[PDB]
C-alpha cells in the first residue's frame, strides 16, 4: 500500500491538530528534505558537502519541492534517494576490500558539516566501524550498520528484497517521518508496521530535628508519586522534620496528573499549570484543605535533565515561593504537549505556570546554582533540531475563576477563592544571603573545586572528589541556612 | 672536649636526679631498668640476642643484684659484661652478613616481638628478616644497619677504631642515657658531642560565619601564638562570627606562657593551669577584663598526637565548659614538665587543670569522637617506657588566693574574686543532642565510612574518601548544631 497520493492526505490529518503550524509551506519542505538526510545518516560519513548541498540545498533542490509536494511528484526527493544509493554502493564496496585485510581493521565528531573531499568521505566511513568495533571491550558487526542502511533498497526485516510496492513504503514512510520532524522536534510518523501495539529516602540530623532528603525519579501512577512522597514525609515527621530537599535531577517526566498531585502537597489552593492548545484554555486547579502536608523550608534540586513534568512542579512551586530551586541554572526546558493519533505523536499545546511564564526554551531558572553532571554538556531541548520558540500567558496566581461556567463559578467565590494560596516572601527574602553563602562554600570546597575541573577536562593532575553526593550536600547546607535564618527573624 | 671516668658517670647522674619529680635517689630498682633499657636501646627489634643472653646479662640476679652497691663504688661491671656480650653478637651477626653478600642477588628477594629468640637460628632468621625489612621497603643495607651498632664496638662515624678512652667515653654516655630513660619517659641525657603560624579560614553559616583556626604550636620578636589568634579572631569578627573551630590535632606543645594566654582569650578570670614541682605548688592566673576576647560556641578539635600544652588549653577550656572537645577519644597524655639545663632534660613536676585533673596518662577526653588518622595506631604517653603514673590535685575553680602572699590578696579580693569565671552549662547540656547527631551523621556519610575502612585497610577496592578534611567538616557541623540549639533556647 502507501502509494504516492497517500502522503498528502496523511499529513492533513495531522496538521489540523498541530500546535503552531497547520499548513505546509516551502519553509517546512526544505527541512523535510533535511531530516531525510539527518535520520540517515546521523554521523555524516556517506556524503560530500557538495553532494549533500546540490541535492539538498541547491535552488534546483530546494524550491521545486513546491508545488511538487501538492503535485505528489517527489523527484527532488527521489534523486536524493537515488543519490544516497550511489553513496551506499560506495560504502559497502570499500568495506569489502577491508574484509580481506580484516586483522588490520581490528587495531585500535558531528560537525553538522559533511566532509568536503571524497577521500575524506573515505576515511570516516573507514573510521565508522571503529565505533562498533572498539566497543568490545565483523560479520556480526557489519550487519548492524547495514540493517539500518538497507531500507533504501526495499529489504525485508531479515534480509530479503521485497516488492517495489513494499519498497514503496520505505520511500514514502521516510518522506512523512521526515515531514513530521520538520514541523517541530517532538513529532515523528509511525507506520502500522511500527505501530505493533520509585522514591529514594534519606535524612541528616540537624539541631534537635532532621533534614529530609527525597529523590523522585519520575511521576508515575494506591502506589503513585503523590502517595509515596506522602508516605516518606509522614515517616520523616516521626523524627523532627525541620527542612526538606526534593531531588528531581534525573526526573524525565511522567503523568501531568501526578505533577498536580505532588505540587498540591506544598500548596493550599490555586492554579498549578495552564495549557491553551490550538483552541481555548484550561486552568488545572489544585484544591486542598487549609493544611498543606509539608509546611516548612523546601529546596527543589534539579538538573539540565529535569523534565517537563518535573519542570512544571519546579516552576509552580517557585511562583508561589514555597520552594527555592537549586541545581543547574536551567532545566531541560520541555514545555509542549504531545498526544497520540495510525500513527502520529504530535505537539498540540503549550504548558504555562500560574504566573504565565513558560518553560519552553528557557527552563525553570535556579535561584541558587549548583552545577550537576550535565553542567558542561550541551543538554536541553533548545539544541534539538526543530524546537518551538518560547511564549508567555496571562498571570493567574490570584484566580478570577474566569474560565468556568456560571453554575460552578459562584461556588469557588464562596469557598475556593477566600482560602486561595498567597505566594510567600519569607524564603525568597533571604535569597541574596543564601546565594552568597553557597558561592563561598563551593569555592572553598576542594572536592567541589575538583569536580568543576573534572567537567572541563582540565583535571590534568588526577584528583578525586570523594564518594559523597556533592549537589545534595550543598542543598542540605542551604536548608540548614534557611532554618537558622528563619529562627532569628 | 673531654672523656669520662668511672667516677664521672655517678657525678653526672647526681646532677640529673637533683630536681627530678619522683626520684632523687638512685635505688637498685632504677638501676635494674637502666640495665634493661641498655639492651633495648641497642637491640630495638630483639634480633641480636637469645632469651638467656638477654635474661642472664640483664634480668638475672648475677646481672642486676650487685648493681646498686657497685654503682656507689663507681663500678660498672654488669654494663661492661653486657656491652661485651653485645659486641659478640654484633661480630657474630656480621660474619653472617659477609656470606649474605657473596650471594647478594638472592638477598634482594621480597617474595617487634614480645620476647627475644630462644635460639641462635631463630635470631639468624630475624637478622635475615632485618635485611628483608630494609630491602622490602624497596620499592647497601649491610653498612646502613651497621651504623646503629658501630659505636658499640668502638667504631666511629667515619669508621676508624677509637682510643680506649674514646671507647670508654661512648660507653659511659650509653650508660647515662639508659639511667636517664629509666627515671621516666621524658628524662634524657645528651653527650657533649650532641648537639652542635596560624592557618585561618571561615565557612559561611546563615547571616554570619563559622571560623576554622589551626594552631600548629605555642610559639613566643613581635609575634606569638596569642597575638596571631587575637588578630585572627578580630579579622573574623568583621564578618559575623557565629561559631569557631580551634584545630590543635598536630599541636605537640610549646610555651606554657602562651597556653595561659591562648586559653585566656575564651575566659574572663581565674586559674588556667596548676604546677606542682618536687616541692611547692604554683597557680597560673588569667586576669582579663570581664570581656572574653571570644564569646560564643567553640569546638576544640584534638587527636592522639595532641600534647602537652595543647592538652592544657584543651582541658582548661573544657572545665569551664566554654569549649567542647571533639576529635579522637583521647589525647597523647603528656602531663609532666621538662626542665632543661653536657646538658639534659629532667621531668621536674606535673601540670593540673583547674579542676585538679591530670592529663597523664589518661589524656584529655573528647566529648564527641571524630576519629583522626591515628585512630587505629597506638599513640600516647602510656605506650612509652617508664611513663609516670596519673595523679589528682585539689579543685581551684573557686580560687583560694591561698598561694599568694597574705599582703597581696587584698587586690584579688577587691577586683579579682567577685568576677571569677564560673563553669558554664549552656554548651555541655547540648552534648547528648550533639553526640547523637554526630554519630548518625558520620555513619550516614560515605567518605568517612570509607575513611574508617581505609584505616583498618578494609578498603580492598580503591575507594577515595575525597580531598576534604573530614574531621574539620564534622567539627563545623557540630558548631552548626550548637548555634541552632542556642537560637531555640
Amino acid at each position: 500500500p502507501l502509494r504516492r497520493q497517500d502522503v498528502r492526505k496523511t499529513v492533513d490529518k495531522l496538521v489540523e491538530h498541530h500546535i503552531d503550524t497547520q499548513q505546509i509551506s516551502p519553509y517546512i519542505l526544505s527541512r523535510s528534505l533535511e531530516d531525510y538526510v539527518r535520520s540517515f545518516d546521523s554521523h555524516k560519513a556517506y556524503l560530500t558537502q557538495d553532494e549533500v548541498f546540490s541535492h539538498a540545498f541547491s535552488e534546483e533542490a530546494t524550491h521545486p519541492l513546491f508545488k511538487q509536494y501538492q503535485e505528489d511528484n517527489f523527484s527532488s526527493f527521489k534523486e536524493l534517494d537515488t543519490c544516497i544509493q550511489q553513496s551506499i554502493s560506495r560504502a559497502r564496496e570499500w568495506r569489502s576490500s577491508w574484509l580481506t585485510d580484516s586483522i588490520r581493521v581490528i587495531q585500535d565528531k558531528k560537525p553538522s558539516a559533511w566532509a568536503s573531499s571524497i577521500e575524506e568521505v573515505k576515511q570516516r566511513q573507514y573510521d565508522l566501524l571503529l565505533s562498533y568495533a572498539s566497543i568490545y571491550l565483523v560479520k556480526l558487526c557489519i550487519r548492524q550498520i547495514e540493517n539500518h542502511e538497507n531500507p533504501y533498497i526495499g529489504i525485508n526485516d531479515h534480509g530479503y528484497r521485497m516488492s517495489p510496492e513494499e519498497e514503496a513504503n520505505s520511500f514514502h514512510v521516510r518522506i512523512i517521518k521526515s515531514i513530521a520532524h520538520s514541523l517541530d522536534a517532538h513529532t515523528a510518523y509511525f507506520s502500522q508496521e511500527e505501530a505493533l501495539s520509585r522514591v529514594d529516602v534519606s535524612y541528616e540530623p540537624y539541631g534537635n530535628g532532621i533534614i529530609g532528603k527525597i529523590t523522585l525519579h519520575s511521576f508515575y501512577e494506591q502506589v503513585s508519586s503523590e502517595q509515596d512522597l506522602r508516605k516518606a514525609i509522614r515517616e520523616l515527621q516521626e523524627k523532627n522534620l525541620l527542612g526538606l530537599v526534593l531531588d528531581i535531577r534525573e526526573n524525565t517526566g511522567g503523568f501531568l496528573s501526578q505533577a498536580i498531585k505532588v505540587s498540591g502537597l506544598f500548596l493550599t489552593n490555586g492554579v498549578v499549570v495552564v495549557s491553551r492548545y490550538a483552541d481555548g484554555s484550561v486552568k488545572r486547579y489544585r484544591t486542598i484543605s487549609p493544611q498543606k502536608f509539608y509546611d516548612g523550608p523546601l529546596a527543589v534540586l534539579v538538573s539540565k535533565s529535569s523534565a517537563a513534568a518535573a519542570e512544571i512542579v519546579a516552576q509552580t512551586l517557585q511562583d508561589y515561593g514555597v520552594a527555592l530551586i537549586v541545581g543547574d541554572q536551567q532545566t531541560y526546558g520541555k514545555g509542549t504537549i504531545q498526544h497520540q493519533t495510525d500513527f502520529f505523536k504530535v505537539t498540540v499545546g503549550r504548558y504555562y505556570s500560574p504566573s504565565g511564564k513558560s518553560t519552553q526554551l528557557e527552563g525553570v531558572k535556579s535561584d541558587i546554582v549548583i552545577p550537576s553532571r550535565y553542567a558542561e554538556d550541551k543538554l536541553g531541548e533548545r539544541f534539538l533540531e526543530y524546537a518551538l520558540p518560547a511564549d508567555q500567558y496571562d498571570n493567574v496566581i490570584n484566580d478570577n475563576l474566569g474560565d468556568l461556567d456560571i453554575n460552578i463559578r459562584p461556588w469557588f467565590q464562596k469557598y475556593y477563592s477566600p482560602h486561595l494560596q498567597k505566594p510567600e516572601l519569607v524564603w525568597r527574602e533571604m535569597l541574596p544571603q543564601l546565594a552568597h553563602n553557597s558561592q563561598e562554600r563551593l569555592e572553598k570546597n576542594k572536592n567541589f573545586e575538583i569536580f568543576v575541573q573534572h567537567l572541563k577536562k582540565t583535571n590534568k593532575q588526577d584528583r578525586s572528589f570523594g564518594s559523597n553526593d556533592l549537589q545534595m550536600e550543598e542543598s542540605v547546607n542551604i536548608v540548614k541556612d534557611m532554618i537558622l535564618l528563619k529562627s532569628i527573624s
